[PDB]
């Protein structure tokens, strides 16, 4: 169930849109004075081929997945708008995890890192406890939005951008692109199936990037085919630093296991991370 907002129920402020299927605007709900992000669906008729205009299904997939999710560590969908088709999402004020980690002169302090780690873990835990489980398929640092970087804040990090997300009681397949973040069983061929355990692998890469501030696999340089082979067949993984807490190292290593079934349930992951 998703409520409908009219053009008068919200007021626009500005644009900040790097949108995949349109434009993103900042705005406010007239009722709450609540700050809000507006994601529009813009079909460029003078832009793309009839196969490219299948970004409609992405906008759709997002709406469908978002309508069932209600968790503090997942970006909330307030409602839907028409003409154009628009998603009304809560505004997350501190940017995303990818851009914040680029700032080397200002490293995130240890306690805040843990808040971020646990925040994302709780979000994904929620996703995997759904019936059927939510497979995000695009878990990476740009898709983690930062609510606050204060260690005592209610919510520090939120999971976002469920556009390529799949929710099926059966098996899910499809070759994914962004290989440095994605499970080995998702990057080799479309001809093989995978589960929500792929997200558990992606999460390990997110744990690594928070811990080191560095891009996963940035320490290596291979051609695409050689890179995919190493990850799949030779167990190529980013190097966990020697000073990393023993319990965090174990969580990361189990979460990026080549064998998907060895990647832990998030009840275990949350518990382990909370002991850090
Ligand atoms: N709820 C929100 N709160 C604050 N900013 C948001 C937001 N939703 C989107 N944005 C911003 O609007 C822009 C739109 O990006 P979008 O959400 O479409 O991801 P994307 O698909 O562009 C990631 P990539 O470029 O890697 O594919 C981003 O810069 C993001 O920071």
């Amino acid at each position: 169930r998703l409520p409908t907002l009219a053009d008068n129920e919200i007021e626009y402020e500005k644009q900040i849109g790097k949108g995949g299927f349109g434009l993103v605007h900042k705005g406010r709900l007239v009722k709450d004075k609540s700050v809000v992000a507006i994601k529009s669906l813009i079909l460029g008729d003078s832009e793309g081929e009839t196969e490219m205009i299948e970004k409609f299904q992405e906008f759709q997939r997002e709406v469908f997945i978002m309508s069932n999710l209600n968790h503090p560590n997942i970006v909330k969908l307030y409602g839907l708008m028409h003409n154009p088709p628009r998603m009304v999402m809560e505004f997350v004020p501190c940017g995303d995890l990818y851009h914040r980690l680029l700032d080397k002169a200002h490293p995130i302090k240890w306690s805040v890192k843990l808040r971020l780690m646990l925040d994302i873990a709780l979000g994904i835990e929620y996703m995997q406890n759904q019936n059927p489980p939510i497979v995000h398929r695009d878990l990476r640092s740009p898709n983690i939005f930062l609510q606050s970087l204060d260690e005592n804040a209610p919510v520090c990090a939120k999971v976002a951008d469920f556009g390529t997300s799949q929710q099926s009681v059966h098996s899910v397949s499809g070759l994914l692109g962004n290989f440095q973040w994605m499970a080995p069983e998702t990057i080799g061929a479309e001809e093989e199936s995978y589960t929500e355990k792929a997200d558990t692998y992606s999460f390990a890469m997110i744990l690594y990037t928070i811990l080191t501030g560095e891009g996963p696999f940035d320490e290596y340089s291979y051609g695409k085919i050689k890179f995919i082979n190493m990850i799949r067949e030779e167990g190529l993984r980013p190097t966990i630093p020697e000073d990393c807490p023993p319990r965090l190292r174990n969580v990361i290593e189990l979460c990026w296991s080549g064998d998907p079934k060895k990647r832990p349930h998030f009840s275990y992951i949350v518990k382990e991370l909370s002991e850090l």
